[PDB]
This record gives C-alpha cells, structure tokens and sequence, in this order.
C-alpha cells in the first residue's frame, strides 16, 4: 500500500531504520557497531535535509535528531571496542 513511501523519501526511510539499530547495538553495550551506525544514520539525514527537503519547515523534523547522532557516538568512545 502506501507505507510511508507516499510521504517519505527511501534515504529518510533508510536513515531511520539504521538510527534505531545504532540505539539497538549501544544500549546493549556490543559497543562494536553501534558508532558506525550513529555517523551513517546522519549522513543520510543531512543529504535528505540539504537537498531533498520537504514541507518548507518540517524539514527541522531530521535537524533535531541528527545533532543527537552524531553527539551520542562520542559517548561510545569511552568503551568501543
């Protein structure tokens, strides 16, 4: 059916889906892949925001939660393996 596709790009999609893993990977503390998965997630993020932009102001919707990835993987780094 419509399944998002309608509303949402395939890298917004994709980028989401690879965010909640990196969350999946850190709070179970593998602390392995999880840093990886923090910096992939926003360098989809920011090519949706900069050039495949949506609802004139919604686009501010990824602007909150990018600046959290790519925070959040320094923390990582204390105990990455």
């Amino acid at each position: 059916g419509s399944d998002h596709m309608s509303s949402t790009s395939p890298n917004l999609q994709k980028a989401i889906d690879l965010a909640s893993k990196a969350a999946q990977e850190d709070k179970a503390g593998n602390y392995e892949e999880a840093l990886q998965l923090y910096q992939h997630a926003v360098q989809y993020f920011l090519h949706v925001v900069k050039y495949e932009a949506q609802g004139d102001k919604a686009k501010q919707s990824i602007r909150a939660k990018c600046t959290e990835y790519l925070d959040r993987a320094e923390k990582l780094k204390e105990y990455l393996k």
